[PDB]
């Protein structure tokens, strides 16, 4: 029968079968290829966010933070046994992996009583443009266990990690490894400048045994590509400051294994270099190869991603798809919000569709990074007249903390035509939690004087962004100068 | 001397003032304060009661506060440690944030030195006639002239002071003021008062003071934190028992005396009897008018004791202005900031400009704090006719694994049913008062609750949670509290 079923049991088709059997009665059934987090398979019922994404990353970079207000409480007149403290690994894993069990169970329970929603676990694959087969394995050719017959098919099964094709590639992890690591590596290298081996880097900064090291190289020449330049410049600096050796155009070329059980990592300018981990975070790919979408002709764009039109429909009339495997915005909360109005359009005459432009997101590095809208040279490309208001200050607390280096970060662009905002950017403690409501402003049109009229609460790092009234330079036509001729 | 502009207290609302009026219209500005830097024995001084004895330097020790609770709740995320060896050293901490205030201080002087038509006078100013400021030595009139102001203009702005009841023992109990430069913590302490100040003050006591200590908040009515939210009123209540603050609702000192070895034995009105090391008043703070001499101008005042201004910060004497503490209204930094700025652009610059003083953001430091802006429910009954309000209450998952599980979150808006246009947002915990900032530009835009949870939600964090409330949680009809419409 089923009026739906969901291939991959995560943010997004979660989402989209809850709103369907609750909200209009309908059949759903939904396929992952676990109940629980972990090995083999790692992400499971819940998604790659709850299983081995943003909510136990949350939970162990506040782990980490606890090395920073350890050192800084002392000029705060806190003193403590310096060298009796300990950096517990594996009480943190232990912590975060009952978090997440307790999560993976309230969903066995949201399925266990729900009619109009049942749970299948193994490998859903497309037989035809009505069928989705849940096998036992990957393996096109291991043991069926279920056939759903299809009104609807849904595909949400997430992205993957990229690995580079390099000799020694099997002793490198991802960062689907690096959550059940039996202990915190002493020397690690996390492999791009994307958000995720940002995020690591702090991880096993504050977590590494003594004599320890954090190492992070990327190919180009300035990390977290596509983040506010300012900002991308001060994070590599308060990365450097806190022990972090950044490590830019250099890329692994190979890696052995070292006598005992280290890695040797061979980097493309001949550079070498000895670690316990290599953590892969190079990209994420749309998660695509195990569906066999040969079989039933679903079309994919030029990047390996699930081509969709803006109501997320397939060239195949009858299937869908949402999240990370149409190779957008790999967001928890645009999944989910692709997945809700995915189902009222179909199963309720209520056409809604995502907004994908002004969405907030952020980065909880050490500092953590909250943006929303276009960066500075983007906006340039589109519009005649930009303005660009910044304010770097060094906080309040951190002139005593002990952490001068801790420079917030607040910048804004707008089109200077009409003085809308386009962009907001921060960088600093706080931010993540800031741009939230900044966000809200933003899809209210708002304007540069909406803020700078706001009356400010004081004292906040937020306040910052009512306190920009000149811009500090300007791009016309795309050119950058100080002064507006 | 001749002046365009003479201020009178070079506080937050006087500075921006005389800095806008020099800088932006190249006016000749006087500013007169009694000090250059914080402390005894004026306490206030050049840059103003929040530089010196507020907002900047209480933030500071809230978060040399906050530490006791990092320390804790870091064993949950594996974090090892001699517990026993953890003390808090206050003369630290008082030490650390005496040499931020100074650099303020020393800030704020060269900026006099290097900005031409903007001088300092040290000494008390007052009105000898409706043009002449007089600067004197002391407080007393009779005290010998140092400086005769010739003015176009005069702004009073010498804010508010510390209210203390007349009651016997007086003298044995302090306010705010005396608390910033206590020479030792106090190992128990009464603080007196259901507002901000004594809640914030509580935290930090409870945090440095020494073994067998104990903080006691005492207070003359049923439920702290009046014109508050209701439930973060009760809920910060309880989060402050939980932490070992011991709360006194519905109680007053009636007379203080002394014991042999220098501890206060406080007698309340209800006859109950308690010893203390301090005795804090934070029953109010009054505006500072005293001094000032209105009387020989004529200058008039409110039933309420604030100087009578009209919305453009006039009082009945022309060309005499009042903003900030002094007027009574909003006693808060920013209010007093936007006060003096509207002030200069209507005197001096050519377009009128008024400080709108409805939803305006605020804040209280409390451990957890609070986040605020607009309406509370009960307000927003008398007003409107159909009122809802969304509501979202828990324990974050970080604080179930630090081990603080009375910390609750608190989410709630207040909305004008009719419509659907926001009218308050309140938030208790970690991040709150970040959080509320940009909510002040939502709420100047007259945002709508669907403007929120249309709103794509930034993952995972506390804020997020604005952006996800979608039906009322209950209503208010007609002035009526109902479970239902
Ligand atoms: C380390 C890390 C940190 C992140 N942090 C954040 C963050 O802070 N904020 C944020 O917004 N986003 C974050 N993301 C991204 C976020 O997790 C994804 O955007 C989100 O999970 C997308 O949801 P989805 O439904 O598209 O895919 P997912 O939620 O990943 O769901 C895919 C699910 O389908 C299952 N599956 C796959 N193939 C099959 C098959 N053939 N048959 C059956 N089941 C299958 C998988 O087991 C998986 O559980 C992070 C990602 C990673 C890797
Ligand atoms: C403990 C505490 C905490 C606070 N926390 C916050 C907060 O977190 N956020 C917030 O927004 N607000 C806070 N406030 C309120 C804030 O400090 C005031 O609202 C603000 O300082 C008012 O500014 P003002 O310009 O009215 O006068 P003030 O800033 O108070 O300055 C007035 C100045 O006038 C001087 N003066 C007085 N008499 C004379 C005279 N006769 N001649 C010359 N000079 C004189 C004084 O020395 C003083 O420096 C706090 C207040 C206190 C007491
Ligand atoms: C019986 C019902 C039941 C429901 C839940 C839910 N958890 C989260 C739920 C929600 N979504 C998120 C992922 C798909 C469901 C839907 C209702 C509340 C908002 C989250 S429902 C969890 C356990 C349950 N037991
Ligand atoms: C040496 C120090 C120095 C400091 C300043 C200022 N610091 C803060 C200033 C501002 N205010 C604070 C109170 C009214 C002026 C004015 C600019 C906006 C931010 C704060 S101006 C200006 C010139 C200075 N020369
Ligand atoms: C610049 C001046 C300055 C002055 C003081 C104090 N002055 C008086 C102080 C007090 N002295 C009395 C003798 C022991 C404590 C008296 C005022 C109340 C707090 C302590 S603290 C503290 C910090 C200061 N920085």
């Amino acid at each position: 029968a089923f009026d739906l079923v969901v291939i991959g049991a995560g943010s997004g088709g979660l989402e989209a079968g809850w709103n369907a059997a609750t909200l209009y009665g309908k059949r759903v059934a939904v396929v992952d290829v676990q109940t629980s987090h972990g090995p083999p398979f790692y992400a499971a019922l819940g998604g790659t966010c709850v299983n081995v994404g943003c909510v136990p990353k949350k939970l162990m970079v506040t782990g980490a933070q606890y090395m920073d207000h350890l050192r800084e409480s002392a000029g705060f007149g806190w003193e403590f046994d310096g060298s009796s403290v300990k950096a517990n690994w594996k009480k943190l894993i232990a912590a975060k992996n009952e978090a997440v069990l307790d999560i993976n169970k309230s969903y066995e329970g949201m399925f266990n009583d729900t009619e109009g929603l049942d749970f299948f676990l193994g490998w859903g694959s497309l037989e035809s443009k009505n069928v989705v087969v849940v096998r036992e394995t990957a393996d096109p050719k291991s043991a069926v266990k279920e056939r759903l017959q299809a009104d609807h098919i849904l595909l949400a099964t997430g992205s993957w990690p990229q690995m580079p094709a390099i000799p020694g590639i099997e002793h490198c992890i991802s960062s689907n490894e690096a959550f059940y690591l039996p202990e915190p590596p002493r020397r690690v290298l996390t492999v791009g400048g994307g958000f995720i081996s940002v995020e690591f880097a702090g991880i096993f900064n504050a977590y590494k045994p003594p004599g320890g090291k954090v190492t992070l190289c990327y190919r180009n020449n300035l990390i977290l590509r596509g983040f506010d330049e300012t900002i991308r410049e001060e994070v590599t600096k308060q990365l450097t400051a806190n022990g972090i050796e950044i490590m830019t155009n250099e890329n692994p070329a190979k890696v052995s294994l070292n006598t005992d059980g280290s890695k040797h990592v061979t980097f493309e300018s001949g550079k070498t270099l000895d670690v316990d981990v290599v953590m892969m975070a190079i990209g994420r790919i749309p998660r695509t190869n195990d569906l066999q979408l040969g079989n039933v002709g679903v079309k994919l764009t030029p990047k390996g991603g699930v081509q969709v039109d803006e109501f997320s429909r397939t060239n195949v009339p009858n299937i869908y798809a949402i999240g990370d495997i149409t190779d957008r915005l790999m967001l928890t909360p645009v999944a989910i919000n692709e997945g809700a109005a995915l189902v009222d359009t179909v199963f309720g005459n209520k056409p809604r569709k995502t907004d994908h432009t002004r969405v907030a997101s952020a980065v909880f590095s050490i500092p953590p990074i909250g943006t929303c809208g276009l960066i500075e040279e983007v906006a340039a490309k589109e519009f005649e007249k930009v303005a660009v208001y910044m304010s770097s200050f060094t906080p309040l607390m951190h002139n005593i903390s002990g952490s001068k280096y801790k420079k917030f970060v607040a910048k804004i662009v707008t089109n200077h035509s009409d003085g809308t905002v386009l962009g907001v950017h921060l960088l600093g403690d706080g931010a993540p939690e800031i741009i939230q409501a900044v966000g809200v402003c933003l899809r209210l049109n708002a304007k540069i004087s909406d803020f700078y009229n706001t009356i400010g609460v004081h004292p906040t790092s937020a306040e910052e962004l009512c306190s920009m009234r000149t811009p500090s330079y300007y791009y016309v036509k795309g050119e950058k100068m100080e002064k507006l001729p």
